[PDB]
């Protein structure tokens, strides 16, 4: 039977790291770090995970501010407060809970970002950084699910992983962390990544996750990944957050823990590490070492 | 028997496009484009690819320049030349010959291309751009590997890709290429994409590529690709170039046997490349983006 990978327990790991390495910081005389947060709207799951966000943040010694604006807000207005704490130098980390309205680009905004200050990793600039396996702000749920796995000791150099989505901000990062070189200035996971999506038929799905060591759902779609896909022994990493009737993942959790060797939970799996890497990408922000 | 995909063929019909937009570009008062490329050192590959380049810049009718430098050139003279080629007017676009000495960081030296004269599609805002969908200059080799499949009219929508490789320039490009959404603002192939590298162990591969309905072999190594990793029927693009007499990374003369496509070395991707940054030139000489 499948061991269940607590993402509750790594990142308290992670975030007593962080807490420890702020401390440190602060005892040298820098400032203490702040993350300002703008929450758009009233979407009960950005507001939870928000909420979670700054929570962490006061944990590990990290000062912040939600600032929360009517969906009704224009482009513009948005774009105004981003440039105010763009050039507050009291503001080390900046981020716009997404999504956003349908009459705002997100593009536009993740770019009005200034890319020092943009923990998500959503700059243009940060995302070809990223591309290019260098140096840059990871985002944060494709970061922890590469946490999950490495402090799991899940080897990746030369197995097979199927990643389940392509979307910018987790589906592609995450196949772009696991398949890369681990000699990079940003060290990737060397594995053999399949990426799949909504167009990429269930039976071809099946064929390529049969072959998988490591399975990584990031779709949003209930039970997409069931036990006769999974190869006995494979780590199965559950990402979508899907509400059901309650919360699941994309995984068949009981079905798959008989036949994976590892699988994540939801909740309690790659959301808290969403989280605590928020609160590494912000120390990292504070330090300008970028 | 597999049908050869002559890219040499593909890449001069594409060659005849651009000498029409130039022209038509020429003839409406505009000046005419000029294409700047920088070659450092003496590897002979990169001389003949640059004399394609610049050759076919002829053919279409963009004026062009080769600017050699020995490999002991510094970083920091390096960057003077490509400040002074940003500024000059005349040139609508910039490339920047790679590999580049190990005494040369070519991300720097990319970064510093001006974006509107990146024809390479080099620049990180560039990168960023193709990587998020988004309008962009894309890169030449990874978008004549993309025009081969697209003319030819082979699909790519929920089919599976196998990409060996996986290298900034040419590798990683095609597989975000040909897996990314047909709907958004740069379509992509829609396809199931698997990228393979050095890591990926000749079992694995093959277990892979024989799913495939379209394997792309951008590794550098000879006979990487044989009958017995392909399905019947398969489109198999080679894009590797080894001195071995010059062959692809695929068995040829086997895998003409059993894939219903094939493109052969030379004359395949090798054209197509050069076919492409024409385009490039033109899009950046239009200031399109
Ligand atoms: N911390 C966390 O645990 C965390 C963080 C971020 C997102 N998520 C979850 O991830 C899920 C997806 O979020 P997103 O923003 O990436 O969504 P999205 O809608 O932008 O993308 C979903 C992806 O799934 C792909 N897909 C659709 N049908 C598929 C199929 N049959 N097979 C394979 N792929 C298919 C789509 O092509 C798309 O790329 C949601 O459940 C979201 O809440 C979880
Ligand atoms: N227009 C063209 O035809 C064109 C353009 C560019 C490059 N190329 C050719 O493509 C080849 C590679 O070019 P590059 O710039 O990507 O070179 P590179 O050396 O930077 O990359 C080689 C890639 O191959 C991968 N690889 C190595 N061994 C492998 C294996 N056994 N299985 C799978 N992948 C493996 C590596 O991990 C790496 O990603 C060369 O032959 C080069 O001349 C051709
Ligand atoms: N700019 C920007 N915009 C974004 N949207 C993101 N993404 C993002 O924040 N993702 C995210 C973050 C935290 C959680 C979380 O806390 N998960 C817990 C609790 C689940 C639960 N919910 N209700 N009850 N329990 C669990 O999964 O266990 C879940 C998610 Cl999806 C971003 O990173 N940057
Ligand atoms: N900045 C920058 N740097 C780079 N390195 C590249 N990549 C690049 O130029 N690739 C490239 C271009 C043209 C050819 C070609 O003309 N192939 C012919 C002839 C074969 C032959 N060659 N010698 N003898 N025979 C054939 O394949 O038939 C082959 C290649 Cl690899 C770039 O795009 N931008």
């Amino acid at each position: 039977e499948a061991v269940v990978i607590s993402g509750r327990k790594l990142a308290q790991q992670i975030k007593q790291e962080v807490r420890q390495e702020v401390e440190e910081w602060v005892a040298s005389g820098n400032k203490r770090p702040h993350l300002s947060v703008i929450l758009v709207g009233e979407n009960p799951a950005s507001h939870s995970y928000v909420l979670n966000k700054t929570r962490a943040a006061a944990v590990v010694g990290i000062n912040s501010e939600t600032i929360m604006k009517p969906a009704s807000i224009s482009e513009e207005e948005l774009l105004n407060l981003i440039n105010k704490l763009n050039n507050d130098d009291n503001v080390d980390g900046l981020l716009v809970q997404l999504p956003l309205p349908e009459h705002i680009d997100e593009r536009r905004i993740c770019n009005a970002v200034s890319p020092d200050k943009d923990v998500d990793g959503f700059h243009v600039i940060n995302v070809g950084r990223m591309c290019l396996d260098q140096y840059s702000m990871l985002p944060a749920t494709p970061w922890g699910v590469w946490e999950i796995i490495k402090r799991t000791g899940i080897p990746t150099l030369g197995k097979n992983v199927v990643v389940a989505g392509r979307s910018k901000n987790v589906g592609m990062p995450i196949a772009m962390l696991l398949h890369t070189d681990g000699a990079h200035e940003r060290p990737g996971g060397d594995a053999t990544v399949t990426i799949s999506h909504r167009y990429t038929p269930k039976e071809q799905l099946k064929k390529h996750t049969i072959l998988a060591d490591i399975v990584i759902s990031a779709a949003g779609i209930p039970n997409l990944i069931t036990a006769d896909m999974i190869k006995e022994g494979a780590a199965v990493i559950d990402v979508g957050i899907n509400r059901v009737h309650k919360l699941v993942g994309d995984v068949d959790f009981e079905g798959v823990r008989q036949k994976a060797g590892y699988i994540t939970p939801v909740p309690g799996g790659v959301g808290p590490m969403t989280v605590a890497m928020l609160m590494k990408n912000t120390i990292i922000a504070a330090k300008k070492v970028l």
